[PDB]
C-alpha cells in the first residue's frame, strides 16, 4: 500500500531512513513537496507594503501575519495600515472555501556604545553595560491600549528581560486585552539567561536576531536561536525567527545562497514562523520576498527528520489525562502511519489545533473554526491551516460537526491540500463547547 | 510499581539495573496459558480450578486416545467452561485446540550395544525380527534421506546411531549412545529431508473430528513446507474455514523454511521437544528466539512449548531453570506458553497453571517496553488500512494517558489482533458476539475476550454503545477499570467486520 | 557467515532476534567460565582430568559438608589433575580453586525427632523449601536445611567454623572465596579480615541468597570482587517467580560495575540422573549467558550426579552458541556510555582495542598482564574477540577465569635479555597457543595489548597484527 | 561546561539544542578549514601574512579570469607570505594552493557596450548558425554551443547572464530554437548561458582548462577545483590532463548543475572530494532547493570519508560592510553543523574591503559551530555506517578515536607520508585535534581538506635508527602542540604510528601523557 510514485515525493525516502546520516544522504532535489506550507510568514508593514493592492498580492503570496512596527509612526499611521490590511483581507471573504485569515501583530517600541545596527563602536546599543530603563514605557502603554482598541491579535513585546516584563505588558493590555497573544522578543544577554522564566509566562518567543546580534557576539546568535527554538518546541509554544533572513532582497530580486540556507535551516531547527522586516517594509521586492520564504519553507518542511523529531517530542512531553492531548498524539501517530494528507480538527479557541501542531505531524492540520480571532491566532502554530466557518448551526449538532468537516474537505480540495483517495484524520469532540475533544476517525476523501 | 522505573530507562543496561523484586505487578496477565488435557485434567472439578487459575486454551493431544476419549475431554472442558456462563460479566472464554498426531516413524527388550553394529532394514519380512543387530522402521524412505555419517535417534533421542555404509540390506549403523529399545518407539532423522506425507490418514480423520466437534485451533505437527499447511487446511475443508492453524516447527527443515511457513499460517508453535532432537539441543534457544522475533514482526501469534515446568510433574515447586525459562519466553515476546505433562499427567496440574500465570505477570512488567514499542513501530510498514491506522493511534493514545484498557469491538478478532501486535501496556478488552472468535483471540498476547450475548438493538449505534458499556462493566467487575480511569475505545463506522476506524478517549464512571 | 555475524550487524534488537541462525557456527573459544562443584562424582584424579578437558575452569569446594582433611584430598586431587597437563605449556589450562563457605545455616507440627515433631539446631521452610510450616507440605527426610524468610535473625556475619574454614583456604592457597549469605558490607569485611594479610590476594565473591542481600546489593558489590546469584536459597527466600528479576538486575549492575557475576544452581538439574537436559535447562544456561553472566555453575550435576562430565560438556556447548547470540552492538555502546571517562592508560587502551577488534572481527585480543587487571579491563567492555591473557603469575592465570572472555596462558620462561624481545616472545607464545587450541588461524587479525615498560600498571599500547 | 559539553552529552537531539549555551566558550582548535579566494584585496605579501594569521588554510586561484603571469604572481606572493614563517618550524602553518578551473562555458554573441532588451513575453530565436555569430538583437540570440538545439526540448528553459534572462523553448525548427521570453532583462555581449536540467554535451575539459592545468602542474599547485563536473568521465579527463607528473594533485569536483547532483555517486567514487558550488547550483536548479543538494552531498561525503567544500556568498555582505548579516553568520554555522570539511570565501577576500575580517569571522563562527555539534549521535552513526575492514590503518584509526573520546585526549598525533592515516582519523569526527606530522610539504598542505587535521612540516633529515626517527617526529608533534596551545603538561594524547617505514603500514596506537 501507498503507491510507488507517491513514496518518492515529499522526501519520503529520506523520511524512512534509520539514521540522521542516511536521512541527509537520501534528500532528493527531484522530490517535490506538497502545496501546504506549514511555517507561517510574518511581513512587516511599511511604505513598500501599505497599499491595499500591494497587500492583496502579499496575501496571495503567503503572508499570514502583518507586523506593525511601532518603533516608527503615529497611531494615525498604524490605524490606516490596519484599515488597509483588513480591507485587502476581507476582499477575499466573498469566497469562503479559499478565504485566508491574516493576523495583525503589534511590535512594541520598547526601551530604545554601538550605533547604526552596531556598525561603529566607541539606534544605540549598550552591550553588557546594564542600564536602567523600565520594562514598559509610558508610550508603550499608550501603544498597547491602541492595540486593544483596534483589536490586534498578537503583541511582539520588545526587550523582554524577565517574567515581570511580560506581566507588565499583560497588565497594560487590560481585561479587554486578555485574549491577545504575547510573543516575548528575546533581544539581549539577560533575556537569554532568564529565558525559562520568560517563556513560562509568555505565549511564545521571537528570536530577535537584530538586537541580539549587537548585544552578544555575532558568532553566538545561532546558538541562542537553536536553543530557544528547541526549548519552545519542547514547551509546545510558538517560536519566531526574525531579522535579515532575506536582507539582500531589499534591493535585489533574488536572495543570496546564505539567505535561502538561513530560511531553510530556521525551518529545520523547528521554527513555527519566519519573519521579513525591511524586505517588506522598505524594499523593492516585498511580494517576491514573501514568495521566496514560502518556496523555501515548503522544501525545508519536507526535509525535517520527522521520525526522530516525533519520538523525542513524544518522550519529552509529560503524560497527560487531558483527552485533547491524548487524542492529538494518537491522531498525529495515525497520520504518520498512513501519510495522511491532512488532520482535520474542529476548534473554537484553537487549543485542539495547537496540541496537534506541537507534536509536529507531517500532515497538514486543517483547523475549522467559527472564531475569526482563533483563525487569525493559530497562524503562530506550525502546520495549522485555519478555515473560517460562517454558517449558523445545524439543528442536530452531529450534523453541524459533519458539515464543518466537509467544509474542511472542500476547502482542502480547492487549495490542493486534498485529493480523492487521500486518507485524512478527523479530530472532534463528543459534545459542543471548548474542551471536549476526544475523538479521532480515519476517513477516505470522497 | 509494575517496573515503571525500569521501563523508563534510557538504556537496556540501566533498565536491567532498575528491575525491582519489590515492585508488584498490577496489570493483568497478557501471555495466554495452554494446558494439555490428560488423566490429571479430565475432571470437571479440576478443569474449573484450572480455569480460575488461568487456563485460556485446552490442548487435545491426538498422539494418543480414541475419538470417543477426546469427545469426552471436549465435553468436560465445555461443561467446566460453561459453568460460568450464568454471570456474563465474568465469563471467561476458553479455546480448544487439536494437536495432531503427525507423521510418526516407528521401529519394529533388546539392548543396543554401545559401539556395536546394528542395521536398520526396510524389507517387510524384518518387521518382526527386531533385536540387538536388527532394527526395522515403517518409513521406507529412511534409506534415501540419511546419508553416510548422518544419525538416527530412537526413543526421545537417548539412543543414537550413525550411518557407516549404505547397501541393499539397509543402512549400516553404529551405536553412538547406548540404551535398550522397546516395541515400536519414536525415531528421529536429524537434519534429513523427511518427505513423509504432510498429512497422515489418521491426521485427516482427526481433523474431520475436530471440525465436527467445533475445535477453535489446530496445532499442526511437523510442518516442513507451505504445502504441508495447505494440506492441513484442505483436510479441515471449508466447513473448518474459520479454524486457526498454528504450525509446529519441529525439525531442521521447518526452521529453514520458516518464512514460507509463517506466510501461510495463522501462527507458530516452537515445539522444542521434537526440535531438541532434530537439531542440537544447544541450538534450540536460537530457533526459539528467531521464530518469536519474526512472529512479533509479522504480528502473528507464537507459542513456546515443552518442558517449561517439567519437574512439576512430580514436585510441587519448579526448578530455577524452569522458572527462568518461562520468564525468558515472555521476555522473548511469546504470545502463549504451554504445559504438557505438567497438566496432562502430573500430580500438580493446577499448581503448574498457577506458576505460569505468576511468572508471566512478573516477566511482562520486566519487558523493556520503551525499545520494544519503538522497534515494532518502525518495523511495521506504512498502511492505508483504517483498522491498522486506528490501532497504532489507539496504542499511542493509551501510552499518553496510561490507559487502564483499550476496549475494542470486533467480529473476527482482527481489530484486537492489530492492537495486540504493538504490545500496549494497557489491556485489550475485546467485545465480540462470535463465541469462536472470543476463544481464538486468546492466541494474541494482551487480548481479554468478552462474549456478548444480547440480541441486536433496533438502532445500530445503540447496539455499539451497549457493547462498549458491556466492556466497561465487565472491566470494572474483573478489576481492569476504576472510576476516574481513562480508557481508549476502538469502534467502526458501519456494521460488519473490516470497517474499524474510530478511536475515542473516555473517562470511566 | 558464522558466529551469528548477520545478527551481530542488525540495526535493532528485533532484527537481531530475527537473524539468529541455527546453522551459523560459533567460535571454539568459550567465554563464560564453568564452575563445577566437587563431590563424590567429581573427585578421582582421572575424572577431574576428564572435566578439565570438558571445560571446567573453576573447582568449587562446598564447605557445608566434609572435613578439612576431606577438602585437602579434593584440593590435592585437583592440583594433580591440573598439573598433569603442565608438561605441554601451549595447551595447559589453568584451573582456579574456590572455597564456598558454609555460612549461617539452620538445619534439623511441633518444632522444638520423627515425622510429627522436628528438632532444629537454632532457637518455616524445610528440605530446600519444599515443606511449609506456619506457627502446605510434603515428605521429609533426616538432616534438613531450614529457611525462615522474613523475621530478622540473630546469626552472625561470620561464624567460628567459617573463620576456621577461611584460614584453611589461605593455608592451602585457594584463589577464590564464595561467601555465603552476604547481607551487608560488614559481612565482606569480616571475610577479608579472617583471610588476613596472607590472604589479601584472594578474590571474595559475595553470594546473594536472601531478600536483604538484594536490597543492600550496591554496598555489598562495592566492597566485593564479584557476585554470585545463589538462586537455590534465594528461590526459597523470595517468591520463586521473582528470582529472574533479581538475577537480571544483579547481572546488569555487575556488568555496569565491571565486576564478575556468577549464575548458579539447578541450571542443568535433571542431568543429575539423565544424560540429556530439558528444554528449559538449556534455555536457562543460554539466557544466563545472554544476560551477561561471567560464569555459570554446576552443583549437584557435578558433585553427586551420574553425568558430571556430560554436564560440563553441555554448558560448554550452550555457552558458545549463546555468546555468539549476544547483541554486542547495543551492549558495547551502552557499556561505553555508562562507564565514566578515564585518564588510566590501561582502561583507555582497553576500550580502543575492543573497538578495534570489532572493526576487523579480530580472532583475539592478546594482552600481557601480571595482576590480571589489563585483561579484566578488556573483559569489562565485552568484546566478541577472545581475550588471550599471557601471564607469568600462576595465581592471576587462575583468578582471571572470573572475567568473561579471558583465556589465560601461563608463561614459564625466564626473561629474555632485551625486554622488547621478552614481550614479543610472550605475544608469540599466545599466538602459538591460540593456533594449537583452535583460537587462531593464518590470515586472522589479532589486537595485541602491551605496555611501554616492564611492571604492572603501564599498559598503553595497541597493535594490529596479522597471523602468519 | 566549556565545549558545549552538556549539549553533546544530552540523550536526545532536542535536549542537546536546549542545552546550547552562549556563555560556553570553545577551547578546541578550529577544525573546519577556510578557503580564501586570492584577488586584488588579497594579493599583497603583507595582506596575505595577515590572512594566514587570521586563519586562511587554502588559497584559491580563480582561473576564470587573469593571465598565467597574474596567477604566477599570486602564487609567488602566497608562497613568500607562507615561507616568511618557516624560520620557526614549531609554529609554521602549511597553506595549500588550489586551482579553480574556468571550466566549459556557453556564451552568447557579440552584438563595446552595445545592449539590447529581451522583452517579457516576446519571441526570441536561439541559433548557432555561424553566420549569425554577430547578428544579435531583441528577437535573436546566438550561442557558441551548437548542440544546444538537441539538449533542450520544448518546454525546457534557457537561462542567460547568471539566470537574469529566462527563455522557454516553444518549438524546435531548422533555424534553431524558437523561444518565448519568460523573464525579461537587458542583454549584453558574451553573457553566460545555463541550461537547467539539460544533459550538456560539452567535454569534461575546455581547451583553456588543459593549458591552465599544465600551468598548475608546472607551478606545483596542490589542489584542483574541477568546474562543471557532471559524470565520472569528466573527472577522468581532468586527471588525464594533469598527467603522471600531476598524479599527486588532489581533484575536488565542483558540482554545479542538475546532472552532477543526480550522478553524484559515480562522481564521488572517482574524486578526492566535492565542492558544493552553490553559486552555479542556484542558477541551474531552483534556489529554494540548493540546501537540499548541500546537505545530501555533505552527508554522502561524510559517509565516504572524503572532504567536502561548501562555497559561495557565505559572508557576502562583508564585501562592503565590516559585519555580516544574521543570515550569513547562520549559514556558516549550519554548513559546519552539516559536516562540511571546508568553508569558502570568494569576493569577500578577492575584492571586498574587509578580507582579513571575513577570514576572522568564518574562523570564529566555525569554532562555535564545531562545539555545537551533537557529537554523540554523529560518531555513533559514522561508526556503524563505516563497514568492517581488515586494513590495519582503518582498524587503528577507529581504535585511536575511541581512545581519544575515553580520555578526552587533547590530540591524536599521527605520523603520515601521504596523509591517508590522518584522513582515516578525520572521517570519524573526533573532537581531539588530529596533529599530522609529515615530511612531504604537499601532503601537509593537502590534508587541510580533511576536517580536524592540523599539519606540521618536519624538516630534519632521517636519524640513523628508524625508531629514533619516529620518536623524534612524535616529540616534534608534541612540542609543536605545546607551543600552539593544543597540549598542556599532564594532558593525554593518542599517538598513531606504524611498524615499518613507508606509507601503508600504520598499525600502532599509544596512550601518552604530555611532558
Ligand atoms: C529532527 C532532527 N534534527 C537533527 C537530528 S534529529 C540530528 C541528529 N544528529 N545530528 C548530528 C549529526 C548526525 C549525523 C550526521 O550525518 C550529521 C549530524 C544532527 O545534526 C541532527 N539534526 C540536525
Ligand atoms: O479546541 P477547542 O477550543 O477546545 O474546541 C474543541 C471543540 O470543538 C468541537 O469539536 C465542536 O464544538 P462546537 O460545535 O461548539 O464548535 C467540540 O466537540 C470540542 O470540544
Ligand atoms: O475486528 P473486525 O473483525 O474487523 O470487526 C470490527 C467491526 O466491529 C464493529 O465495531 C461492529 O460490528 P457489528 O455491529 O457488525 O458486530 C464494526 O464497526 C467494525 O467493522
Ligand atoms: O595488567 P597488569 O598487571 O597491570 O600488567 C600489564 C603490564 O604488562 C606488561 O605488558 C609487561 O610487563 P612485564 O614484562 O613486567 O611482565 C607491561 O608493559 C604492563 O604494564
Ligand atoms: O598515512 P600513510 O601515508 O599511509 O603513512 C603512514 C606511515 O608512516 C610511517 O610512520 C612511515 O614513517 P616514515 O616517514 O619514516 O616512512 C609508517 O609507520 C606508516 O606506514
Ligand atoms: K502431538
Ligand atoms: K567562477
Ligand atoms: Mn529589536
Ligand atoms: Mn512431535
Ligand atoms: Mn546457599
Ligand atoms: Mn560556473
Amino acid at each position: 500500500e501507498l503507491g510507488t510514485a507517491f513514496f518518492q515525493q515529499q522526501q519520503l525516502p529520506a523520511a524512512m531512513a534509520d539514521t540522521f546520516l542516511e536521512h541527509l544522504c537520501l534528500l532528493d532535489i527531484d522530490s517535490e513537496p506538497v502545496a501546504a506550507r506549514s511555517t507561517s510568514i510574518i511581513a512587516t508593514i511599511g511604505p513598500a507594503s501599505r497599499s491595499v493592492e500591494r497587500l492583496k498580492e502579499m496575501i496571495k503570496a503567503g503572508m499570514n501575519i502583518a507586523r506593525l512596527n511601532f518603533s516608527h509612526g503615529s497611531h494615525e499611521y498604524h490605524a490606516e495600515s490596519i484599515a488597509n490590511v483588513r480591507e485587502a483581507v476581507e476582499s477575499f471573504a466573498g469566497s469562503p472555501l479559499s478565504y485566508r485569515p491574516v493576523a495583525i501583530a503589534l511590535d512594541t517600541k520598547g526601551p530604545e556604545i554601538y550605533i547604526d545596527d552596531g556598525l561603529i563602536s566607541l539606534g544605540v546599543n549598550l552591550p553588557g553595560a546594564q542600564v536602567d530603563l523600565p520594562g514598559l514605557s509610558e508610550q508603550d502603554v499608550r501603544d498597547l491600549r491602541f492595540g486593544v482598541e483596534h483589536g490586534v491579535d498578537i503583541v511582539f513585546a520588545s526587550f523582554v528581560r524577565k517574567a515581570s516584563d511580560v506581566a507588565a505588558v499583560r497588565a497594560a493590555l487590560g481585561p479587554e486585552g486578555h485574549g491577545i497573544k504575547i510573543i516575548s522578543k528575546i533581544e539581549n544577554h539577560e533575556g537569554v539567561k532568564r529565558f525559562d522564566e520568560i517563556l513560562e509566562v509568555s505565549d511564545g518567543i521571537m528570536v530577535a536576531r537584530g538586537d541580539l546580534g549587537i548585544e552578544i557576539p555575532a558568532e553566538k546568535v545561532f546558538l541562542a536561536q537553536k536553543m530557544m527554538i528547541g526549548r519552545c518546541n519542547l514547551a509546545g509554544k510558538p517560536v519566531v525567527c526574525a531579522t535579515q533572513m532575506l536582507e539582500s532582497m531589499i534591493t535585489k530580486p533574488r536572495p543570496t545562497r546564505a539567505e535561502t540556507s538561513d530560511v531553510a535551516n530556521a525551518v529545520l531547527d523547528g521554527a513555527d514562523c519566519i519573519m521579513l522586516s525591511g524586505e517588506t517594509a522598505k524594499g523593492n521586492f516585498p511580494v517576491e520576498a514573501v514568495k521566496m520564504q514560502h518556496a523555501i519553507a515548503r522544501e525545508a518542511e519536507a526535509a525535517v527528520y520527522h521520525r526522530q523529531l516525533f519520538e523525542e517530542l513524544r518522550r519529552a512531553a509529560p503524560l497527560s489525562r487531558d483527552p485533547t492531548e491524548v487524542t492529538a498524539i494518537g491522531a498525529v501517530e495515525a497520520a504518520f502511519k498512513c501519510c495522511a494528507a491532512a488532520i482535520i480538527v474542529l476548534t473554537t479557541t484553537g487549543r485542539s489545533a495547537q496540541l496537534l501542531s506541537r507534536y509536529r505531524p507531517r500532515a497538514a492540520v486543517i483547523a475549522v473554526t467559527r472564531s475569526a480571532q482563533a483563525a487569525r491566532q493559530v497562524h503562530l502554530c506550525r502546520g495549522v491551516f485555519p478555515l473560517l466557518y460562517r454558517e449558523p448551526p445545524e439543528a442536530i449538532w452531529a450534523d453541524d460537526v459533519d458539515r464543518r468537516v466537509q467544509f474542511g474537505i472542500e476547502s482542502g480540495k480547492l487549495r490542493g491540500f486534498l485529493r480523492v483517495g487521500d486518507l485524512v484524520i478527523v479530530v472532534t469532540g463528543w459534545r459542543p463547547g471548548s474542551g471536549y475533544t476526544n475523538i479521532m476517525r480515519v476517513l477516505s476523501i470522497s
